[PDB]
């Protein structure tokens, strides 16, 4: 549930840290998806759309997000939605993915300088979350077609955050408790 920093689901449908489902390893899905699974993915994306719309988000008390993983709505299945709106350059990320898996991990690390938040986490944890600056993901889309993404920088970070949810990993598991805000030598600020 990467935060935005640049049935209609509502915030109570998003389980909170401490819920067991967030710590489980989600199930690989067979394609084609069931109708319920498709509706789930579509509703996860619609929640991000709603959360990004200033009026709808204010009207329904939504926290703005750019990613959501199915475990966060208590569905232990490997599905994520990422919706990073146009950053001003025309680059936009609108992907509903099934069984996403990182197949190439960039050695150079990158991090958001303010750390990371998560829609499932109300009590924020300070610290840099070092991630791969570049990644390649293989996944299936909602119709079971093949998608391979090459991502870098912020979008890479967002997808890594969401994929981590499928493995029961939260952003803070990456935080070095000894030197939380110290960037790794090689690391670059996103
Ligand atoms: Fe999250």
């Amino acid at each position: 549930g990467s935060d935005k920093i640049h049935h209609m689901l509502t915030m109570k449908d998003i389980i909170r840290d401490g819920h067991p489902t967030l710590r489980q390893k989600a199930a690989e899905l067979e394609l084609p998806l069931t109708k319920e699974e498709k509706e789930t993915l579509i509703a996860m994306r619609e929640f991000l759309v709603n959360s990004q719309d200033e009026e709808i988000a204010k009207r329904y008390g939504l926290r703005s997000g750019v990613g959501l993983a199915a475990p966060q709505i208590n569905i232990s299945k490997r599905m994520i939605a990422v919706l990073i709106p146009d950053d001003g350059s025309g680059k936009s990320y609108d992907y509903m993915l099934v069984n996403p898996k990182i197949v190439s991990h960039s050695v150079q690390e990158a991090y958001l300088p303010t750390g990371e938040g998560c829609l499932s986490v109300d009590d924020n944890v300070a610290g840099l979350v070092h991630r791969h600056n570049r990644i390649t993901i293989k996944a299936k889309d909602i119709e079971g077609n093949d998608i391979q993404l090459r991502l870098k920088g912020y979008p890479a970070i967002v997808f890594q955050h969401e994929i981590d949810h499928l493995n029961g990993v939260m952003f803070y598991d990456h935080i070095d408790k000894n030197h939380p805000l110290q960037p790794h030598t090689d690391a670059v600020e996103v």
